[PDB]
């Protein structure tokens, strides 16, 4: 096991081609998870799910500039569930944040923070048990 918040150091920063995998289980009664790549104070790419906005499931996505938050990206595709294992799969490709989740193409972020080599640390909080958080390049 890992404990959460768990900080994942990205030496060097992303490139293209590098790809991040998580595995964890959401616990039984989750409301929130986020993975946050960062760039210093700033958040490149937040990708968070949210079990019950307003009676809704829902994952928000944005970025975060000198503590504001941005225009949020909402996908009603909605692959967690409490209780059970899953996988993230991010792939940073030249324009955006790839992900898949329990190998299924879930969204795609396009990059707003463009310094891809200073967003040098993944965050993984959240209501989940983390088993594994790597990279490796494909
Ligand atoms: C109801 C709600 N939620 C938000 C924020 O939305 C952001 C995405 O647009 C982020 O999701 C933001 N957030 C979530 C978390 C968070 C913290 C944690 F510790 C965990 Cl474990 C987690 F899963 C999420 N921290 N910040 C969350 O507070 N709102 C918001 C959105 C925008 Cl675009 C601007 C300002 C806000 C507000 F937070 F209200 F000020 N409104």
């Amino acid at each position: 096991p890992l404990i959460v918040p768990y900080n994942l150091p990205l030496p060097g920063g992303v490139v293209p081609r590098m790809l991040i995998t998580i595995l964890g289980t959401v616990k039984p009664n989750a409301n929130r998870i986020a993975l946050d790549f960062q760039r210093g104070n700033d958040v490149a790419f937040h990708f968070n799910p949210r079990f019950n906005e307003n009676n809704r499931r829902v994952i928000v996505c944005n970025t975060k500039l000198d503590n504001n938050w941005g225009r949020e990206e909402r996908q009603s595709v909605f692959p967690f569930e409490s209780g059970k294992p899953f996988k993230i799969q991010v792939l940073v490709e030249p324009d955006h944040f790839k992900v898949a989740v329990n190998d299924a193409h879930l969204l795609q972020y396009n990059h707003r923070v463009k310094k891809l080599n200073e967003i040098s640390k993944l965050g993984i909080s959240g209501d989940i048990d983390l088993t594994s958080a790597s990279y490796t390049m494909i």
